[PDB]
């Protein structure tokens, strides 16, 4: 039995390498307030996805922190104990910390509730992200769902296959949902189903964002047949949450747009989009008996 | 010979690891309609190719779908058999299957032709995807030449190299294009030439849109000369056209802009854009003879 | 000693894997001209960061090129010795050049200094980069700094990691900046001293672009404890300043944005961005003893 098994079950025969492939994602699904009689923005894939495209990535705007109608000029810091000030002392004019937005007059202005910041020429009013809004604007995106097509080549072979498998057809494709109980291979994930299956709630991760991980994972025997290499599907959280102990922010960005009046009068407003980023993380390997470097690799064992 | 030989064929001495690559991309080329005394707007790489910059890939504009002067309201559903309506049933109100674009009334509206059809309340009018334009708006792009630069990097070693030769020159690269008989290393790559090379046929994959490969392979037996090891080129195609066994959607994406009068005004305008994107998918593996880890691996052999 | 000491210094025992990782990035930092009672756009993350996210990337806009208030006409060639011309020869008409922006009317028209170049139709006035300016617009940017928040996956196990080590924390983290010397885990990086650290000074390569990695390099020897596995730090440039030897342009891109007045007299503005892109190319491989594996691949040794 030891000499035969152990190499028949470890496998130092089939010759295997890791895996090449390409992904393409949309996302789909509607959201909305108000109704007929009545007008507010109604959402949809357009809108929610931005950047439209991302290598092996797609991005959705759960919740918005909006800044308004800005010029260049002269105002308060946000209080945060860093530059809390009593008077100007540490806060050195013409100086601007890594953390700031803009640079120190050397003055200690007055502001609301807590009396006094200290100053910068800055963009203005400065960012305020003391409060994050909840619940989450983009409530409805728990919902939404996202389409994951998978392509995968060996370089070793002439192979290949995609994750939307060869019996897969219209009329299912177009409603399926994935459930690893039930449709183990529809390539349609639902977004709060995602981070479920991570053990997180979709209910409070929209709140600051974060990042998430749909692990298609390829492994195949390939002596079997081309019909029984098969993909499986994990879903992983890759932010984390250890708050205090930090992590710097959750995961979000903060794009802008700019216009001008006809006379030229310059604004820009800032978005700080909090969102889920899903990263679609193809990894495999595979393995095909080829019996002349078994004969190598199996002939150390025969000796 | 056997026991040599085998060990030397196979290569159990050369101790070899994957490849660290970094790709960057330009296309080149212009496209028209109309002349002097005139006008139609003139195509360069500064409209066709957004987004400017993406990893490893890049995206070519091949043809334009228009959705125009939008709001926010009331209107048909296209005609489409899983909401084609005789009177309301199963479209029910307050409700969106995860196809749609907009949310039920419970009212089946008259619409032309086919003479009613469900009704959302939505973006409007909805978009129409029923007929892809033929020929493909911007048919002359089968002749603009894609530039792909690559540089990879053996962690194993202090070795480097620029898929650009050592011996490539200014005046040269400054025309030539890619052939796999006469320029085996020319950087620069005609578009209708990738995707025949691939066996498709650039007239036709145009129209829906599509994802082509470029895939650089790197294979060095790094004992020979840094001089003589070289770059190999060969083109995919990564989707597929298998269409009512179906694919979902062949490959597009549909962003928009939006837009107001000085009295607030909202529109949107929506472009389903079709087009083929390019995926540089660089993969090499390498190998170096090193006595140390050959001592073990024929060390087996020996024996 | 030998037989022994030789496999157990090679690890044939231990399995072992390569890494699947994640990534974020963040810029930070700001640039001005003139102060208070004045008035010159203030920058910051909103704007010199654009594109807003790439995958394992980001891109900072070190030097601008500005082409203005365009239609669509009738001008002259950039006199440059492909197409500088005595009168109209080779400059066909109704054809264009792969180098070129517009098609020629086949006449080679008058223009200052070089008193001709062949006409084209084009966008007009042409883009010109004969003098890319110097210092670079966005000086500043050497002191800025990138966070990068780096995730490992090893799918041979339950096992993560995150680069912000489990022991940084929040009041050294909002203050910290790499040093391999004293800090070799904050994650924060000073652009400067990235590209100083890759052998070049940062107020030459800001003038004309060019790419910049970040090798974050993962390599445990899994069994001491998840405390030990460490990252390690290193930088590469990635682009090259084989001038005239050539390599095309120094890395850049090309964008730009399109405007009308309510009667629909189009333009476009074009920006040559150049700048530096930083890679964040993370590889690692780890191994764990694992005496399954290994007592095949130590039995070869045993014999
Ligand atoms: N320019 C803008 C502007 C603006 O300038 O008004 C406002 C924006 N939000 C927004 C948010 C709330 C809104 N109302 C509202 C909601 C609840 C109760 C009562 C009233 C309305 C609106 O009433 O329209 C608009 C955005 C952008 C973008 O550009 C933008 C770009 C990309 C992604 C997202 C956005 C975005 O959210
Ligand atoms: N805003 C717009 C607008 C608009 O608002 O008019 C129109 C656009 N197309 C378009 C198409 C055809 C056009 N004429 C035409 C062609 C044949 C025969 C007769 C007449 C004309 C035009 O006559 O100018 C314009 C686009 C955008 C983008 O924003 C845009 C953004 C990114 C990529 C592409 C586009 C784009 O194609
Ligand atoms: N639209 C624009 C426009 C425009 O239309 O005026 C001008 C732009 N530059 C710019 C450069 C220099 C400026 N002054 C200045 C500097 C030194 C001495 C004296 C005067 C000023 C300004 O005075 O404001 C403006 C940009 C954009 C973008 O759209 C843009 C988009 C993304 C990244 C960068 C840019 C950008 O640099
Ligand atoms: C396509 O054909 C295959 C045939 O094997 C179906 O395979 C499923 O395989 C998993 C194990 O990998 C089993 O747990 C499932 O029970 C199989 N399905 C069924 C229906 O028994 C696959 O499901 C087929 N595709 C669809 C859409 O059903
Ligand atoms: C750069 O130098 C090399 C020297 O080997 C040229 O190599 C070509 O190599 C392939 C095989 O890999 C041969 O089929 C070609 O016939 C070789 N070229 C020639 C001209 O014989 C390479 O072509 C050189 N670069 C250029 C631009 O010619
Ligand atoms: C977190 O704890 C570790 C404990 O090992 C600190 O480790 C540093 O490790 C390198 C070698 O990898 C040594 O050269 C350094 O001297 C160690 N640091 C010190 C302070 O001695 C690590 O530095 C700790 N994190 C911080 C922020 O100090
Ligand atoms: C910016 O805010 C002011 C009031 O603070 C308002 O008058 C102005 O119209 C706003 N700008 C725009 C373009 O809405
Ligand atoms: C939108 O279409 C209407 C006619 O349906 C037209 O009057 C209006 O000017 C269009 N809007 C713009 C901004 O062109
Ligand atoms: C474009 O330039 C002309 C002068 O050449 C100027 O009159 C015009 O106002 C400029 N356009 C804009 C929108 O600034």
């Amino acid at each position: 039995y030891v000499i035969g098994w152990v190499f028949v079950w470890e496998k130092g025969y089939q010759e295997t390498d890791s895996v090449v492939s390409s992904v393409t994602t949309k996302v789909k699904g509607v959201a909305v307030t108000r109704t007929s009689k009545l007008g507010f923005r109604i959402w949809d894939v357009a809108d929610y996805v931005i950047p439209a495209q991302e290598e092996n990535s797609l991005f959705v705007m759960t919740n918005v922190i909006l800044t308004m109608n800005q010029t260049q000029g002269l105002c308060p810091e946000i209080p945060d104990a860093t530059t809390v000030c009593k008077s100007d002392a540490s806060c050195t004019a013409g100086s601007a910390g890594t953390h700031s937005n803009g640079v120190s007059t050397g003055r200690c202005v007055a502001f609301n509730g807590s009396v006094k910041t200290c100053e910068v020429a800055a963009w203005c009013p400065v960012e305020d992200d003391t409060h994050v809004p909840q619940p989450a604007f983009l409530k409805a995106a728990e919902r939404f769902t996202l389409l994951v097509k998978n392509n995968i080549w060996y370089p070793k072979f002439n192979f290949s296959k995609r994750n939307i498998l060869p019996n897969i057809t219209t009329t299912y494709l177009k409603s399926c949902i994935y459930d690893a109980k039930t449709d183990p291979f529809c390539p349609i994930f639902r977004l709060g189903k995602i981070v479920e299956n991570a053990g997180h709630s979709f209910q409070d991760m929209a709140v600051e964002g974060g990042i998430m991980g749909i692990q298609v994972n390829w492994d195949c025997n390939l002596d079997r047949a081309a019909s029984l290499c098969l993909p499986r599907y994990s879903f992983r959280r890759l932010d984390t949450r250890d708050v205090e102990h930090n992590v710097s922010p959750g995961y979000n960005f903060r794009f802008a747009k700019y216009y001008r009046d006809l006379a030229g009068n310059t604004q820009r407003t800032l978005i700080k989009a909090y969102g889920i980023r899903f990263d679609i993380i193809v990894f495999g390997k595979a393995g095909k008996f080829d019996i002349i470097p078994t004969m190598i690799n199996i002939g150390s064992g025969l000796a």
